[PDB]
């Protein structure tokens, strides 16, 4: 197709990890479910896992896309799939929300 061109203040970042052992040890909470519509966001981090170690992913992070694919139509089960099928390398688009730092 075409290489394309990206911006600088993209805002969103990608996540690169290496299959540690039988998965990445990353869990997601919420997402688009028939019992409710919620924005996909990391839930639990497999202790001593590739996700927690990296520190790039934390509980609460919001997911906008995955493996360069639009999740606007991918459910909690559809998203995970793309991840596993992604291959030996994981790629997820996470964009931290806009919040203020706690002060005393």
């Amino acid at each position: 197709g075409s290489s394309g061109s990206s911006g600088q203040a993209s805002g969103h970042f990608s996540v690169e990890l290496v299959r540690g052992y039988a998965g990445f040890g990353l869990t997601l909470g919420g997402g688009r479910d028939v019992a409710g519509d919620t924005p996909l966001a990391v839930r639990g981090l497999l202790k001593d896992g590739p996700a927690q170690r990296c520190g790039r992913l934390e509980v609460g992070d919001l997911v906008l896309h995955i493996n360069g694919e639009s999740t606007q139509g991918l459910t909690h089960a559809q998203a995970v799939e793309r991840i596993r099928a992604g291959g030996p390398q994981l790629h997820l688009v996470i964009r931290r929300p806009l919040s203020g730092p706690s002060s005393g």
